[PDB]
């Protein structure tokens, strides 16, 4: 950086060395982006959801006592049975069933019938229900509970009701079971039939499927509809049916975002798909490795309907680069569908839930493209400055080659100029101890005389930089101080720091980037999320169970 | 960039063209921020929550058998009835009720009384309960179950218990229903009365509201309290009451963050509200468009209490810019309240849950302000460099106008100097084929002679850059090589690449910004979140339902 | 910036002032990072989870009617009792129990036995269950329900079943209670014994612990196993046991990430732990303040096993800086374990759930290190440019000190050169009103004559910049226009803007950073999260409760 010029004696070039001025500067200089159509999908988390019908006969017995002043109902007992096919299907079409219910236990037969009367046919009429909840049809909305006519006696009254409920059920992959709106569980895939690989944990022979099945809504009661494939299941206390869709009904991933104009920018490791609209950028570990998906075929349709709309609605300035679409997988588990456009002449994928990554990736990807393009101009514009700083030197040498030389080099040197060529040598510094100045200057010497040694003495003349070889006021430099000379005769000697020094240095007051400790914030804490339900799962159960145990303590004493 | 100087003959200016040196450089140069008080609110997600009282008489009958060696309890049957107003209100004030229960079914009357005895008045005393759960008062904590006195006979014992439960209920907007701690559901708004637009799906006449109602805590039993408006609801197996608040009780959005010093910075599209403390920045699509909210009036109070504290606690160096506060909506669904300060003389808003956006927006907004301010200094400081690079040229021309000229231009040119003005022309290049050098230099020529053509021949002298018009050692340039001249006589000819070339070019070894593939990370996965509950909703139900179906299979044989 | 040179008369230096050229430039110049092993932990949110065994005898009575044509089952009543120790432990070892059940109510004894027969010993054999759910052993999988033999009569049949269930329970800190797979709740810590500070809300004497207890799996029935400490609890309708672990079994925080090579970089406020692999950076409010944790001792083991592997697998180029490990807490509630390596010779912590912070912190921390290192080169490289722009001036003064001087200063000045020293003065501007040029130039004057005042007149010669003291064509500058002089005689007068002006200014076409409004996006909304469960908590309850209230309305008429 900084450079000492000892008092150097330099009346010596033995054509040391020589360099030329490059007739001209040789300016050293210092990414490939294809527009395309981006479309990203994510893992889908909404469980597969479908309509289910359930059927069931409810049998209630009330024990009713006929006292002398009033009556007491002393017990009520309600049991719910399944419904056989012969009558599931009067229910599905005409909406009639029987008011009776049969079974066999150890060979003996048990039977229940409405009002302890006879087994007849009845209609299921609609009943009321929740704003927007399951819909039911029942056959006896009245409970049979009339005191026998003899005072001081118990009579037991039977009532039977056929109940159909329409509601929906949900199942999650890999489809081991499903659950109906009202809380019922079924241990099997909604997609299972005889012989399917689909999962099945129910009785082997409580399941069966009907073909060209005729279900009708209560409002097309007695209409002949199209016919469908229906599953039927017996669960002891009810029967369940639903329509038998293939497993293709359900789709693993779902469409997240679709990006009109996006630039795919290639690198070593990966490819960055930056989109300006989504203000985000998807990176994939691919290096050109375009895939084709297998068990995600569920997407083809929409994936290629949308590409068609995009393409067509921009079709004029652009042509297709790949004839087909290709597939990429994000590190965060997103799935990219992409086809690039060139100009015309002039199982699960395991999505992480961190939407921030792709936008950070975009801040930084963006501030990169912008800093780097301004750095390129620093280059060009700065290169021009050198191209002329060069020439200028070529000139300045012609004045005095030496200084100009020392300067560029960065050390005490000396040189002569031999035409189109400059010849630099090296100097050898004289005694810093013995270096002495002389008073006189006698025509006159524009430069003072001085004498010095190395072991005997010599006599010489002072150059600028402390080099050595009417009304007259001049000033001169020496080792660590200046000299005042009136009329070619010495006057006084001021120090290097006495005479004011002029700075010419354009300050580049560029200040550097701060540290900033980024604050940790959240929109919603966990408690806030927990407290966000109306159903106190814990409250409702813990008190339920507490009360329960209290009544159970009544069954006995506690010493 | 790079520039060929053919061997050009240029003893010709027909006062081609002339330019002056701008007596001085004309330096081209290259946002408005108002401090204010920021305060952001979010969508609130904690459901509206209030105290509820429920009331109910429980009737149990036990069937108790008196055997000869021991007794068996063969049935237990428990039914829960609502409570009429005449007695809801002994309960609320004195805490007494009846041990009896009446009703009419098909004109006939049924009645139950404790211990099958007489209808009297009883006290409800406090019972035990969960650490911190619902509080109850009961009237018969004992169950009546004593064998009749005759051996080998069934007797049926009635016990009745009045039960009050204090607990809380929760309701979510738009308030279609609510649910009490213990799991009970009510199909209506907690804010509904006769004639209100509030939602109501219960029986029209099971609901009613009391005015100046007197409820007292068991500990101010028999105190005359203030009186309040209370809802009363009959749900068949219980009555429910709660205090009748207006719907203003509940608030859609809640206070998130409040920011002491924040700078609002305006743009084309939007306004950026950057805060240094929150280390974040809220952007709004407004362009000055300050709003005033309508159904969020719930905020006014706190919003303007806090502004008052802020203002006052900084009131001296600052004055109010708007006299009122104004309202803004973030793209991420936050709601900004803001009033700017100037110095003194010297339905839902749909919050997204992505806390990252505003901090990314702030990283980049920040690195922008910082890069751009350092780029401004590059400007000023670099402009100074040109201001002096200018002057320097004005000088250097005076030495030899030509080179200095070619240089700035970027092509072979030639010029004379006419006082304060320079006159540039254009040259015409001679034969590159026929260009020949001469041996002699005989006073002497400081420049060698050479002859050349265009079709006949001419004879001339070599200029620097290959232009054309005692102990003597000099060196000279020619097309693609140098010439050694001893004593004004040619010696040898070395090539352009034989003699070492000196570089003067300050290297600007600025390296550009890396690519960095940002990693995809999460703090907590989904499984981790799912596994985070103690209640296995699925476990508790699926086994519940399995067991259930097992007992149901016992009702019959299975061939 | 811009500078007026009035027509200034400057034949006056009274050795005004003088400055020297710093023999050389004095170049002003403009963070400490230690590699180490990072390892971060988070708050753990998976509740403590352990195996539980429950035991219980179920007593059912069926009321079975024997009609003349068929039989009716008119009631069923099932009660569940706990199991005493004398027989809990036949169950745990041999898997036999009694088919009978006893109790005392008000001194009187009640008893139930299977099939209303005699009290014997029975085996509990395995039963079936859910794919992968709780496992049970039962003793009577058959229900006793056989019509008495007399026509038109009720008989009541008793059946008793002993049931053991193996399942698991979960408890959350601070461990106030726990819940078993099937929905049962227990009001106490799973870690409680006599005298422990652990929490206990059950009966004081229903709890007890066995020592060297012998439980065996049904498959090592009658094997003598090791023996263990077991809790036993009576809950009225069942007994529960589990193994009695210490509370150390459970750990508050869990291991999140572990980082091979990471650089810890110190600042004023904080320390930044940046890791290149995790592409993230953890900041801590510490300032060297290394902690040691207290109730997180659960980590020591793994924390220091992993440090050992890391260390050893890089042990050669690195040595340990601290002999022990030290502990830090992130602002986002992460807990850093860290030990730094130097080269060899050549309660809860409250984790926030915002994974984005540490990566933003890293984008910006990174773009800082990179911008700042390129800014350092701007410095060095730009400093060199000044170092030579300096020297060049030292030269150019020797041509004409004045202009060179005015230039560097930035105002009209004038100077002479006194050897190694330059002496600057100040000038005094003459009349802008009265400033007049003369026609002649008669040997000749290379500069025209002009006369001017201040109040009387004077006569003088024009300098460059408007200063004042055969075939001849020259051109000259004056106040706001130029002058054409043919043969030392005036010709015409063109304006400052008539003659074309040459620009030499290297354009630094650096453009500044854009604003970018960052888009607000989420991967999964709330509805999407809510809709993601199969169990409609609300559906299953609201319809449950609706139906319930419907049957309750049957108990009476409604005028
Ligand atoms: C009721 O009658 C129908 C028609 O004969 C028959 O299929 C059904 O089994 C009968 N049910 C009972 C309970 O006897
Ligand atoms: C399921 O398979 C059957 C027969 O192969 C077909 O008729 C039905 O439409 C399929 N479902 C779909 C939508 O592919
Ligand atoms: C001037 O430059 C230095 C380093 O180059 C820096 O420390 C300082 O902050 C700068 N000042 C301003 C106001 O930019
Ligand atoms: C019990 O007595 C009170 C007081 O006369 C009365 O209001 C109530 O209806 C009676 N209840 C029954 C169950 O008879
Ligand atoms: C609700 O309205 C009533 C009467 O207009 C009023 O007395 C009551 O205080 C209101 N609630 C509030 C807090 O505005
Ligand atoms: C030197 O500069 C070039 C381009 O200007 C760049 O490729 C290289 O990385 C730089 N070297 C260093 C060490 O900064
Ligand atoms: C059944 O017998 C065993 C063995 O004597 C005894 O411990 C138990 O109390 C008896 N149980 C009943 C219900 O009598
Ligand atoms: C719990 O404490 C007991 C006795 O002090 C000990 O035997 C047992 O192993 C402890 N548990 C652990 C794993 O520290
Ligand atoms: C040229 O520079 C100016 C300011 O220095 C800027 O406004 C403009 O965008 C630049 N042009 C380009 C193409 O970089």
């Amino acid at each position: 950086q900084q450079t000492s010029f000892p008092f150097r004696v330099c009346e010596l070039s033995s054509h040391g060395d020589l360099f030329r001025f490059s007739s001209d500067i040789q300016c050293p200089s210092f990414e490939n982006h294809t527009e395309g159509l981006l479309m990203v999908f994510k893992d889908n988390i909404i469980p597969y959801s479908f309509k289910v019908r359930s059927y069931t006969k409810i049998v209630t017995n009330i024990l009713i006592y006929n006292g002398h002043r009033a009556d007491s109902v002393t017990n009520r007992h309600e049991e719910k049975f399944s419904v056989d096919s012969y009558e599931t299907d009067q229910m599905d079409t005409i909406y009639q069933c029987y008011n009776a219910v049969k079974m066999t236990k150890d060979g003996l037969t048990r039977v229940y019938v409405d009002r302890d009367g006879v087994n007849i046919t009845v209609n299921l009429k609609p009943t009321g229900g929740l704003a927007n909840g399951v819909r039911r049809y029942a056959s006896q909305t009245e409970l049979y509970d009339a005191p026998g006519r003899v005072e001081a006696t118990y009579r037991t009254r039977t009532t039977v009701n056929c109940l159909i409920t329409d509601m929906m059920a949900k199942s999650n992959s890999p489809f081991d079971f499903f659950v109906t709106t009202t809380g019922q569980t079924v241990e099997m895939s909604p997609f299972y039939d005889g012989k399917n690989k689909e999962t099945f944990h129910e009785r082997a022979d409580s399941f069966h499927v009907r073909t060209n099945y005729k279900i009708v809504d209560y409002d097309n009661r007695g209409t002949n509809p199209q016919g469908e494939r229906r599953a039927f299941l017996d669960k002891g206390t009810y029967t369940l049916s639903w329509k038998l869709e293939n497993r293709t009904a359900y789709c693993p991933l779902q469409h997240w975002q679709t990006f009109d104009s996006t630039i795919a920018t290639e690198t070593g490791k990966s490819i960055h798909f930056v989109t300006d609209e989504g203000t985000s950028s998807f990176v994939t570990n691919t290096t050109v490795g375009i895939e084709l998906p297998d068990a995600f075929k569920c997407i083809e349709e929409q994936v290629n309907k949308t590409m068609h709309e995009k393409y067509e609605a921009v079709q004029d300035r652009y042509t297709k680069g790949q004839e087909a679409i290709t597939y990429f997988i994000t590190s965060g588990g997103l799935l990219l569908a992409w086809l690039p456009l060139t100009p015309r002449s002039l199982k699960s994928l395991g999505t992480l839930n961190n939407p921030a990554t792709v936008q950070i990736q975009f801040a930084y990807d963006s501030l990169r493209r912008q800093i780097n393009r301004m750095l390129g101009d620093l280059a060009r514009a700065w290169c021009l400055e050198q191209k002329r700083q060069n020439m200028v030197l070529r000139e300045l040498t012609k004045i005095n080659p030496t200084t100009v030389m020392s300067s560029i080099y960065g050390k005490a040197v000396a040189a002569k100029r031999l035409g189109d060529v400059i010849s630099v040598s090296q100097c050898v510094p004289v005694n810093q101890a013995t270096v002495t100045l002389r008073k006189s200057m006698r025509m006159c010497y524009s430069r003072p005389l001085v004498s010095f040694s190395f072991t005997k003495t010599y006599e010489g003349q002072l150059g600028t930089d402390n080099e050595i070889f009417a009304t007259s006021q001049y000033y001169f430099q020496s080792g660590n101080e200046i000299h005042v000379y009136n009329d070619y005769h010495h006057f006084k000697t001021i120090e290097l720091d006495g005479i004011a020094t002029l700075q010419t240095f354009i300050s580049l007051n560029t200040s550097l980037i701060e540290n900033i400790d980024f604050a940790s914030l959240e929109l919603y804490s966990r408690d806030e999320q927990r407290a966000s339900n109306v159903f106190d799962l814990e409250g409702i159960f813990r008190e339920y169970n507490f009360q329960a145990q209290n009544i159970a303590g009544l069954r006995k004493d506690l010493d």
